């Protein structure tokens, strides 16, 4: 019982001869057992950086599964040459079948982890491996130009690009055969992009990138120069094919998760077809404390590694194991409802009762920034108005909280005061509630809006105000103007034309308390969690600073334009 | 090669019958190998928990070590009744004893591990057992009421004791056999406490503790009912002794944990008679991020903990496989030094050329709040002043960052304003600075006193002023009167007398940049960092809050009364 052992760097080998290095954790007891499999490109050595945003998995081996933990191709013990994505569908496929072969496998495979170790099961998932029997994607996408590397909006998490390269490179260095005169130097500067990755971001034009773009190509040939949701992303896209699998699935999100939009939506493609399970905390992608500069969701709110190791133990003796009971009690749902900070237990997302209501920007005079006269109310405005600013791209509105990845990405619901006082960021706010309103869904805007430019953003915010002030962020998305109707086929606008658009908000789950009011802040950047439109309707990432242009923009409203957040509301009594 | 295996609950005899649990992580090689121990009181299992503020330990198993992960008396897999402290001498000798007869260990032994784990090792080390080779403990002591009970100036570290009482409480309930009704409950008002350690602190009399105190007799028994360093403090000392050691040790601490002073001091008491090793961050016990809520030191300041497992590789080679060069180029004291935000090798610590600085109180008017008239400078006051406040422990100043533990204990560098305006919060700063000055060492102040009560408190912190108005705490200490002599002996104070005393303000490394202030803030209050005085003479944990008395505190300035803060002063033109 308990027992286990450790064999390091067996060699695996791929259909095209290239072998990848696995670390096997197997139990002492004779007899094949079932397996789980962590495809990993941040050294699977190294248990300790990922493990605690994940599960206590030894916990699984000392209850008689094997753990196998996998280089990715091209990293650390594996042969090969890394490049994001393009391998991983292959690779685990090969890698499954090969553990399907071995003595100690009883024909039944599972995997777990997050982010990137999240991904990677997606892309396993649509193999057609019979011998894999679930998967556990936490902080996951099954489509990477809607998460992490660009947006449902169309523009480019450059934020996320520039950090997530800065530290495969320090990864990509380490993993070296033989040390080079030039390693030293090039960590100075990936620790320099790291410090500062706002400022890494604001180079132009964005897709000259000396350092990250030698260390690792697809930085710019993929991800920089494809702005467009075109073949390039559609071939490493497994979206559309998830509706098609009948695989088990525990997924895991973040409310402040660069992933969070996007590892909602596989829950929803796959929760008919098969037993899907979903947990959602109130984290971001470094922070899982619960704990942010100002605010604190309790200590039931800190990632629970053991609650998620019972339930993950759970599932896969459920659907590996065929213990049919093994997931009694074990809800469909769980999600953490900020405000009331507190677990609830649900049976569906979206949740069966959502009333998806809007609420409509109004108010007398104009609504830029917070001492504005913007309004929100579930009745349309009675009189026409228009609330009007300047977008500069050399001054962008900085990012705070959100979904943030890299750049400060450790403080979610950020307070937004610091930027209240910009012209450019237009605020319409509720009265001071005397019931609670509880917004758990997906959140969307619909905007009427002109500009002066054939091309620039939009970007809708939520925000909790609280009775001290704080003006808490919950959910945000964008929209650029040339990829309002699609993401595939941009077209440009005509300077003046009003146009209604949708904003794409991902999704929160908050009860605004008695003394809050309901906030949305409008504006047209978002920076550097979204890179700054140039207002030209050029190629973005090629334009220098000074050829791009500024933008008089405007958000029209009235009930003829009714423009407005729709908010899923949930009312409860019993 | 790297291959190992891991065992299971092996029950250790101890010298009284009572059997701990331990794990084995063995190389798979044959002959004997040294071990490495760590005694654990958070479940042996849960590695993850405990081992990303330490080492990538795995790589020593990898490398050949051999790791015995215990559970302490009374916890988890092991026999008996848990009490902190009061078994781990014998414990460990036991444990040491058993290790040294096994088939797979070569005779060489050391430890390694943080806080209780760093602690246990300073346990082990007075054993007298040969074979152990060397220690690595990290966020130690060796005096527990010098760190983390109460401290050098003789104050309960309340927030630290209910704290960590809380979270023990809650591993005792998860220990237990079997289930009991009361669980539940339990769980809740532990969490309760977590969630707000300052309102646990603030009941009184605050020595009577329903949940605490049942779950820890302990938490009463020793440590709220001894506020004296007496024999009952002695019998679990270790300080005395480590004089006479002659064990190599690599000490880790962070200038914002709760243990930084006594970590120090043990460094200091070893460094003679064996090799020491000295390595400080600039890290909180909960927070080893280098990200802060209004201070960042950068990813540099990340714990390091590659380096950290390459140095204690490098340590232990030469320890305890006689590799007479593996500790080539690794420096003997290596300094996170704040505001130039860098790493910084160094010969010894304190620094050799510390030259020790008076920094006088002076000022026209009263000192009272940042915008008072507080001065600091190396030459004495001319003029005899005294600023005077009152201290009602109704209305204590709140702790706010510095080296809390539980109550918000992940913000050590935290900005000081929202305190500033308080009239019993004096404040004193040198110009502007023009050149940089580096402190770098342990601080202290030397203060004249006076109160209307027969004991009070008296504080002083070191705050680092920047240039867009952030007063960053660096260091703080507290004296309660009656201690000011003798922690052991404690006698009362005159009213109206004048007193010189000693407030041990811990240490720090930080470069005041141009731009910057040098800052002192001096109060008679810091909760629940520390308890406050009652202002009575009292024994201050058994008094209800309406019968503490206020009073009226004063600081005396000038040539006959030469108030200072004494800076480390470190002076580098190379
Ligand atoms: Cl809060
Ligand atoms: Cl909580
Ligand atoms: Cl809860
Ligand atoms: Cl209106
Ligand atoms: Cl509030
Ligand atoms: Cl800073
Ligand atoms: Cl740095
Ligand atoms: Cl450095
Ligand atoms: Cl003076
Ligand atoms: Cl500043
Ligand atoms: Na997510
Ligand atoms: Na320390």
């Amino acid at each position: 019982d308990c027992n286990y052992s450790v064999a390091c760097n067996v060699m695996v080998p791929m259909r095209d001869g290239v072998r990848l290095a696995v670390d096997l954790y197997r139990p002492d007891a004779d007899g094949p057992v079932p397996v789980l499999l962590v495809r990993n490109p941040y050294d699977k050595f190294d248990v300790f950086a990922w493990s605690t945003q994940s599960t206590n998995w030894l916990e699984f081996v000392r209850d008689g599964y094997a753990v196998v933990i996998q280089d990715t191709r091209g990293l650390f013990a594996s042969e090969g040459e890394f490049v994001p994505h393009v391998d991983d569908e292959a690779d685990a496929e090969d890698t499954l079948s090969w553990i399907l072969e071995q003595a100690w496998c009883d024909g039944n495979v599972g995997m777990f982890g997050v982010s990137y170790l999240g991904v990677t099961q997606w892309q396993a998932a649509v193999s057609g491996v019979g011998g894999l029997k679930a998967i556990a994607p936490s902080m996951a996408s099954a489509d990477l130009y809607r998460a992490p590397w660009y947006g449902p909006g169309g523009a480019l998490s450059v934020e996320a690009l520039l950090g997530w390269s800065a530290l495969i490179g320090t990864g990509l260095i380490t993993s070296r055969s033989d040390a080079r005169p030039e390693d030293a130097a090039d960590f100075v500067q990936l620790a320099a992009i790291l410090n500062d990755v706002a400022g890494a971001a604001s180079v132009t034009p964005l897709a000259e990138q000396p350092l990250l773009g030698r260390l690792i190509p697809w930085v710019i040939d993929q991800v920089v120069d494809h702005p467009d949701n075109d073949e390039s992303w559609q071939s490493i896209s497994l979206f559309e094919r998830l509706g098609g699998l009948a695989t088990p699935a525990l997924i895991t999100a973040g409310w402040y998760d660069g992933f969070v939009g996007e590892s909602l939506r596989t829950f929803v493609a796959v929760k008919d077809n098969a037993d899907a399970r979903l947990v959602v905390g109130p984290w971001s992608h470094s922070n899982l404390t619960g704990r942010n500069a100002d605010r604190k969701f309790g200590i039931a709110a800190t990632y629970p590694i053991q609650e998620a190791t019972t339930m993950h133990k759970a599932f896969f003796d459920r659907h590996l194991r065929g213990e049919t009971d093994a997931l009694a009690g074990v809800p469909k749902v769980r999600l953490f409802v900020m405000g009331i900070d507190e677990w609830r237990d649900e049976t569906d997302w979206p949740l069966p009762d959502t009333a998806y209501t809007p609420f409509y920007l109004g108010g007398s005079g104009a609504a830029n920034t917070s001492t504005g006269g913007g309004t929100l109310s579930t009745s349309i405005s009675g009189t026409e108005s228009a609330d009007t600013y300047l977008y500069d791209p050399a001054d962008p509105v900085p990012s705070l909280g959100g979904t943030l990845l890299f750049h400060n990405g450790d403080n979610g619901p950020a307070d937004q005061r610091p930027i209240h006082d910009r012209d450019d960021v237009l605020c319409y706010s509720t009265e001071v509630l005397t019931d609670p309103v509880e917004v758990t869904g997906t959140v969307s805007a619909r905007l009427f809006v002109s500009s002066s430019a054939v091309d620039t953003d939009f970007t809708a915010k939520l925000v909790d105000v609280f009775p001290d002030g704080r003006a808490i962020a919950l959910c945000d998305g964008i929209v650029r103007m040339r990829y309002r109707e699609t993401l595939v086929n941009p077209t440009l606008i005509e300077a003046g034309e009003i146009y209604e658009v949708a904003i794409d908000m991902l999704a929160t789950s908050n009860v605004f308390l008695p003394g809050h009011r309901i906030m949305v802040q409008v504006s047209s950047s978002n920076f550097p969690k979204y890179d700054r439109n140039s207002n030209t309707g050029g190629v973005i990432a090629r334009e220098q600073l000074e050829e791009m242009c500024t933008a008089v923009n405007r958000i029209h409203r009235g009930p003829e334009h009714p423009s407005h957040i729709v908010l899923p509301i949930i009312k409860r009594k019993l």
